């Protein structure tokens, strides 16, 4: 990732309004609903049979806050994502076997959640800057596969 | 596309509140801003060199309006997308040579614009439904390549 | 898939020189080795910790044969793949949750295997004909998702 | 990109046995033939209308050697593809506007040509290693986009 001071400032500014506790659960639950093959990594979380089953699932919600916490930390360390995600990359690639494409899907779901939450404040250059970050994060997490 | 009537209905209902015109200009503009290589197809439209340049371009607005109108048409003819887009596919594949991936990015930008616009009424199952449609359209447009 | 009769014939003739035994197993094994996340689907098959383990795995070799088997049968119905594969589609989408992307990676390995196997006979237009087919098979298998 | 001691040596050895004239013209022609939309970047080259047109075209064979030429450096600097490819990245992203997906397609064609060009020395581990290289090169050329 290479953001201009203006992109970075825009990015960190909007992120500060984010209720991660909330956005985390919405992003992960929407991933499971929209791209249903992703449910396979979470088959032990219980009932993932209906959109309601997914969205209010306590394990889904709890996990999404975790994922989002890691994301916030990538945002503060844009200069060393590879470093920052070093151990998470070994976990996902080596142990979990998460397809790199799935990281791209969650990135896109997150963008859509931000749009949904911020409406108007989520401008084209803000979306463009967010796309660069999510691609950057996806890249750092699939690191162990490169 | 496989839409449950519950899905067909939720889709239909919401498209009914869309401002095609506007959403069209928004979605097209955001594509060019977010996925800058797509500007190559619209070099003849004027200045696209700044996000402000892009969003301001009346050729971009007009065109996105044309794009969405075709979209509205695929929505009404969900069981005949290949036939409905017959003519558009030849144009895009044979003359313009639009990469199939680009149809997919536009579908993505369009889902984000509807989120951005509908906020709260843009629920997971609606998102899931729109996601199926957008994929169906992209597939129908790239058909000449298949 | 729209193949010219010249394309259909080139497809048919090369296929007729293929040992599905040897190819199915080689392709399935190369998949697991080159795109390691795919192994997640085959944990019940035994050890896949090494390439050698992968390529040597009899359930792999044997699963491969079955996969090419099915393939060979869409070939006879390039006319209707969605219908040929309709039932394997429910299985993979509904029961197995195989990412659409995985189908495309297998299509890629299959193509590389043919190239590797029929060097100079695998000409540009023959390649072009096989890409349309593997892409057609992948879309047919991912259809329940659409 | 990270290669095993072994993977590295196996990569470098096979490369010094490569006829870049041949591989370069074949990789580039195959790309144009297999994914026809790519023909839009080479409008300047003349007749690309047919596989024979394409494969016959010396502007094609000539650029293919240039492309592969650059690919060769990359290889001597696997530790810094990002740095090695920095200025080509600026040309491709800022000037030519080549979609990042196109770099991936060329990468794939390229691995197909190597398989075709070495049959049997192109083992599963060799493939895996070239796949990691090709992927790293594609990412290093799309670098100016993120
Ligand atoms: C933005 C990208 C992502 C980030 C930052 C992220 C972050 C995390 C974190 C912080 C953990 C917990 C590690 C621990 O156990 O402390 C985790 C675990 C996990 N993640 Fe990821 N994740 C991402 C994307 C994904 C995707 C796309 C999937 C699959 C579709 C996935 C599947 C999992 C699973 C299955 C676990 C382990 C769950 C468990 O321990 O029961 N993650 N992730
Ligand atoms: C996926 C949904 C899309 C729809 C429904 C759509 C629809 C249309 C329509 C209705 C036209 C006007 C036809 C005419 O010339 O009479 C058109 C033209 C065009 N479209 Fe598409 N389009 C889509 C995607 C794309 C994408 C993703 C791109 C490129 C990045 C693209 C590039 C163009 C160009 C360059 C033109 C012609 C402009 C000119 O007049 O020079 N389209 N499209
Ligand atoms: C695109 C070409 C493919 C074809 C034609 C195909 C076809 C088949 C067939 C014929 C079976 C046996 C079904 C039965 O027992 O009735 C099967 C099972 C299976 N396939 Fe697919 N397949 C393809 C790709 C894939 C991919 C890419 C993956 C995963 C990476 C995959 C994962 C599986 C699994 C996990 C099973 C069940 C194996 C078991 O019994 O443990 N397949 N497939
Ligand atoms: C392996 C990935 C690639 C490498 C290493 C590469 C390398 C190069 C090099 C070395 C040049 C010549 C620069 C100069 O002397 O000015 C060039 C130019 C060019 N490349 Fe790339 N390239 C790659 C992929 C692609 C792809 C996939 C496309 C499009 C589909 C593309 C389109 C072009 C075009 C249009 C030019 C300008 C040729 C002209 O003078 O008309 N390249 N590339």
């Amino acid at each position: 990732v290479h953001l201009t001071p203006e992109e970075k400032s825009a990015v960190t500014a909007l992120w500060g309004k984010v209720n991660v506790d909330e956005v985390g659960g919405e992003a992960l639950g929407r991933l499971l609903v929209v791209y249903p093959w992703t449910q396979r990594f979470f088959e032990s979380f219980g009932d993932l049979s209906t959109p309601d089953a997914v969205m209010g699932n306590p394990k889904v919600k709890a996990h999404g806050k975790k994922v989002l916490g890691a994301f916030s930390d990538g945002l503060a360390h844009l200069d060393n994502l590879k470093g920052t995600f070093a151990t998470l990359s070994e976990l996902h690639c080596d142990k979990l076997h998460v397809d790199p494409e799935n990281f791209r899907l969650l990135g896109n779901v997150l963008v859509c959640v931000l749009a949904h939450h911020f409406g108007k404040e989520f401008t084209p250059p803000v979306q463009a800057a967010y796309q660069k970050v999510v691609a950057g994060v996806a890249n750092a997490l699939a690191h162990k596969y490169h």
